[PDB]
C-alpha cells in the first residue's frame, strides 16, 4: 500500500460521465486497490452547486483510498499538481448528431485548458481526453501545450475497443474475459476501423482466432463494424443520454493499462500521437494497438495490413486532418 | 470461487441502479475474484432505458460479469438469485405527501416479497434501499415469512458512511482513520448518529472521537443535525437524491455482510429487531453489527446514557408510526 497519493483530475466532473467516473477512481479501479488517490474535480460556474453536491457524495461514501477532494471551477486550482488528467469537460451530442457536432462548443475548452495543464500539472502528468470529438480535442490540447511530452497525451478509443469485445462475446456466447486483441484504428467516429484480424478467444482447446470461431466473415466485415461504429448513437436512442457507465469504466481501463501495464499477450487501443507507424501521417491523435509498460505506450508493430485495411486506415487519417482544420476555424 | 453469484438489482433503470450495476460488475460488492451474473428488474415504462443499461454493461467488457438478464417480470428477475438489492421505488418529489410516498412504495414490497420467497436461491441475502427503507424492508419481511428473518435488511450504511465523513472532515483526517460510528433506528431524520464508541487512528494510537474533537456541543448538536439532514442537502445541491454514495454504501453493506466486517470494526445495518437494546422486537431497526459467515450479529452491551436512550426510543416510535401508515395503505 503506497503512502504517496496520486492526484487525479476529472474535468466535466458535475456531468454524467464525471458522476459515473469519480467513484470508480475513489474505489481504486483506475490505479489499483493499493493506491490512495486525491481527486481534483473541475467544472464551470453554472454547475458550481451540482459540483459541490458530487463532492458531498464522495465524502459521504467514506472511500478509504480517497485522501482529498478539490471541487472547483478554477482551472489553475484544478490542474495544480495533477498526475493523471481525465478530460471529460464539454457538451455531449444529442440524438441524431455526429460526434463531430460538439466541436464548435468544445475545442475552445481544450485550447484554454492546455495552457492550464502545461503550466500547473505535475511534469509527467498523463492526459486522457474523453470529451468529443475526442481525437481532435486531444490534438488541439497537444498543439497548445507544446511542452507536455507528446507521449503523455491520449484520447479514449477504449470504449470502442470494449464495445467490439462485447460484440464478439455476445455473438459467440463466451465470457468477455476470454476475448482479447481487437483493434480500433483511427478516429473515435464512424470512420474508425474495428479490426478483428488479430483478435483471439480463449477456449478449452487453446487460443483461437475470432474469425475461425465466428465462421461469418461477412458479418465481421459488415454489420459488426457498423454496430460498433454506431453504438454510442444506439445508447442515446435507448437512454436519452449518451454512454456514461461504459465510458467511465473504459476510461478507468485506459489509464489502468497505461500506468500499471498491459497483461502479457494482450494489446489495447489508445488514441496517441502518431509517429509515422503504419504509414499513418505523423502528428495526429490516432488510435493504434499498443502495449504499455513502465508507464509508456508502445505501438504494436509488425501486424499485416491488407488493402482493405490500408484504405480504411487512410480514410480515417484523412478525416482527422479535416477535423483538425475545421477545429482551428472554430477557434479565435 | 468459480461459480458466479447471481445478484438481483430492482429499480435497475433508475439513478441508483445506473451507479450500482457497474460497481457490482467490477467486483466491488463481492470481491475482485468473484464472478457475478446480474439480474436487472424494472417496470415496463422504463424497458427501453433498462435495455440501454444492459447494452452498456456489455460495452464495458467487465471480465467478472458472466451474464445480464434485463426484465420487467419480477419472477424472472428473482429466480435463483443469491443477493437481492431492492432499489425499485418512487423517490419523493415536491407535492408528494408522506402518505403518498408510503403508498406508492410499500405496495411494491408486498408484491415482490412473494416472488423472492418462492424463487430466490436458498439463503439469498436481501438489502432494501428504496425509501422508506426500514418500512419497505419490514413489509417485505412480513409478506415473505419463509425467508429467514436474519436475511432481510435495509440500508443505513449511507447514514453510517456520512457520519464517518463528517468526523473525517471536522478533524481533517483521512476517512480511513475513522471507524465505529453507529446509526441507530430509522433511515430518516429521527436517526441517532452516535459517536460514543467511535475511534480515530492518530500518531499516538486509537483515540475516542469525543476525546479528539473536544467539542461535545458540535457532536451532540450540529453533527447530528447534519447527518439527519444530509440527504436533503444532496437534493438541494444536485436537484436529485443521492446515487453515487447510495450505490457505494449498498456495496459496502453487502460486502461486509457476505465477506465479513473488517477486524476491530462494526457497521450499521437495518435488521429485524429481537428486543436487543430495549428497542421493540419485530421492527427493521438499525443496530451496530459485526458480520461473519454471512450473518450479522448485534454488538451488545454498549453503554447507553440517558440522552442516547431517549433518541433511540424516539426513532423506534417513528418506525411504529411508519408501520401503521404502511398498514393503512395496504388495507
Ligand atoms: N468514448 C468517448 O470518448 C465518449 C463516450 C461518451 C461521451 N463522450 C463525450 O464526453 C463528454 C461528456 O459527456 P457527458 O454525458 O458527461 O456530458 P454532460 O453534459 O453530462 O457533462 C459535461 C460536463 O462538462 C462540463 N463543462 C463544460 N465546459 C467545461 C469546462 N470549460 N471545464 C470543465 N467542465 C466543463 C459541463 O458543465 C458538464 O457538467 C461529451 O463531449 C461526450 O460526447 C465521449
Ligand atoms: N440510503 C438509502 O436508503 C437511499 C439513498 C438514496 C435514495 N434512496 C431511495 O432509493 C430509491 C431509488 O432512488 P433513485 O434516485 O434511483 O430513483 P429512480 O426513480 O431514478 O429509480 C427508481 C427506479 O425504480 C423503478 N421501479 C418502480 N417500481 C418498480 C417495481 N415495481 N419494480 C422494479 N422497479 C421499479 C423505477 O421505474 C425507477 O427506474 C428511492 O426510493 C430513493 O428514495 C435510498
Amino acid at each position: 500500500m503506497a503512502k504517496e497519493p496520486v492526484r487525479v483530475l476529472v474535468t466535466g466532473a458535475a456531468g454524467q460521465i464525471g458522476y459515473a467516473l469519480v467513484p470508480m477512481i475513489a474505489r481504486g479501479i483506475m490505479l489499483g486497490a493499493d493506491q490512495p488517490v486525491i481527486l481534483h474535480m473541475l467544472d464551470i460556474p453554472p454547475a458550481a452547486e451540482a459540483l459541490n453536491g458530487v463532492k458531498m457524495e464522495l465524502i459521504d461514501a467514506a472511500f478509504p483510498l480517497l485522501k482529498g477532494v478539490v471541487a472547483t471551477t478554477d482551472a489553475v486550482e484544478g490542474c495544480t499538481g495533477v498526475n493523471v488528467a481525465v478530460m471529460v469537460g464539454g457538451f455531449p451530442r444529442k440524438e441524431g448528431m455526429e460526434r463531430k457536432d460538439v466541436m464548435s462548443k468544445n475545442v475552445s475548452i481544450y485550447k484554454s485548458q492546455a495552457a492550464a495543464l502545461e503550466k500547473h500539472a505535475a511534469p509527467n502528468c498523463k492526459v486522457l481526453v474523453v470529451a468529443n470529438p475526442a481525437n481532435t480535442n486531444a490534438l488541439i490540447l497537444k498543439e497548445f501545450a507544446p511542452s507536455i511530452p507528446e507521449k503523455n497525451i491520449s484520447c479514449l478509443t477504449r470504449l470502442d475497443h470494449n464495445r467490439a469485445l462485447g460484440q464478439i462475446s455476445e455473438r459467440l456466447s463466451v465470457p468477455v474475459s476470454d476475448v482479447k486483441n481487437v483493434i480500433i484504428w483511427g478516429n473515435h467516429s464512424s470512420s474508425q476501423y474495428p479490426d478483428v484480424n488479430h483478435a483471439k478467444v480463449q477456449t478449452s482447446s487453446g487460443e483461437k482466432p475470432v474469425r475461425e470461431l465466428v465462421k461469418d466473415d461477412a458479418w465481421l466485415d459488415g454489420e459488426f463494424i457498423s454496430t460498433v461504429q454506431q453504438r454510442g448513437a444506439a445508447i442515446i436512442k435507448a437512454r436519452k443520454l449518451s454512454s456514461a457507465l461504459s465510458a467511465a469504466s473504459s476510461a478507468c481501463d485506459h489509464i489502468r493499462d497505461w500506468v500499471l501495464g498491459t497483461p502479457e499477450g494482450t494489446f489495447v487501443s489508445m488514441g496517441v500521437y502518431s509517429d509515422g507507424s503504419y504509414s499513418v501521417p505523423s502528428g495526429l491523435i490516432y488510435s493504434f494497438p499498443v502495449t504499455c509498460r513502465n508507464g509508456d505506450w508502445s505501438i504494436v508493430q509488425g501486424l499485416p495490413i491488407d488493402e482493405v485495411s490500408r484504405k480504411k486506415m487512410d480514410l480515417t487519417a484523412e478525416e482527422l486532418k479535416e477535423e483538425k482544420d475545421l477545429a482551428y476555424s472554430c477557434l479565435s
